[PDB]
């Protein structure tokens, strides 16, 4: 980092401001310093209750996060795993993985989550012998909207998800993701669901994707 950012800003509110170890603080803080001085890219409120509904059905042992920017939804998700599930967020930033690392440690969700430093085309490929993982159990998928169909592509052939595994994705309508939308929902290997929502911060009508996987074809 060289100078004052605007993540450096989040997190110097959340640290003013929030109670730590107290995730709800944290992702409160968040959203009124995003929604009153800086928009930013956080998933939000509105389209965290609908991940919150997700994480609270499913109960996903394994989480993976592609794409962590501040924390914001990596401790919305961790605050929720059952006792010894595991959450695993790639971010290819840097200086945003240590913002993330900071809102998990003041969250107290540190040992819950591992921040995977690069780029998820080059880290999903090394999960099963790099990182230990047999396979995933949710996948939120959150950083680039041109990544969101050849990460899919490769979760899949990379033998990463198994039949009920759960795809949610952001942004499917703002900025959207009409590839993405149109491979899952037109494959039998995935069950859809598509949740109405705004986007972060505004009212600008926006959407989440659940793509529920059904095993190999
Ligand atoms: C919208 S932010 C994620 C926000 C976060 N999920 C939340 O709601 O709090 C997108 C992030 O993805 C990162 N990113 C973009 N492409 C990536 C890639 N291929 N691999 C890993 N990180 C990526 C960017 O650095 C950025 O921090
Ligand atoms: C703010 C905004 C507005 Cl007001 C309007 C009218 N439109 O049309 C657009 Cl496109 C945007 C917009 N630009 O970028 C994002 C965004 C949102 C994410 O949740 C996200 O994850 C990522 N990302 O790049 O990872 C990007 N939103
Ligand atoms: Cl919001
Ligand atoms: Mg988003
Ligand atoms: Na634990």
């Amino acid at each position: 980092s060289m100078g004052d950012t605007k993540e450096q800003r989040i997190l110097r509110y959340v640290q003013q401001n929030a109670k730590p170890g107290d995730p709800q603080s944290v992702l409160e803080a968040i959203d009124t310093y995003c929604t009153q001085k800086e928009w930013a890219m956080n998933v939000g409120d509105a389209k965290g209750q609908i991940m919150d509904a997700v994480i609270r059905e499913y109960s996903p042992s394994l989480v993976l996060e592609l794409g962590a920017y501040c924390g914001y939804s990596a401790v919305r998700m961790a605050r929720l795993l059952q006792p010894g599930a595991r959450l695993l967020t790639m971010e290819m930033n840097p200086d945003y993985a240590a913002i993330t690392q900071q809102m998990l440690n003041f969250a107290g969700l540190q040992d819950k989550v591992t921040i995977l430093n690069g780029a998820s085309q080059d880290l999903i490929p090394q999960l099963k012998k790099k990182y230990d993982v047999d396979t995933l159990d949710m996948v939120f998928l959150d950083h680039w909207k041109d990544r969101y169909l050849p990460d899919t592509l490769l979760l899949e052939k990379c033998g990463l998800l198994r039949k009920g595994t759960v795809l949610l994705a952001d942004n499917v309508i703002v900025p959207g993701t009409p590839d993405f939308l149109a491979y899952v929902r037109g494959s039998s290997s995935f069950e859809c669901t598509h949740y109405s929502s705004y986007l972060e911060y505004m009212k600008v009508v926006d959407g989440l994707e659940k793509a529920i996987y059904q095993g190999p074809s």
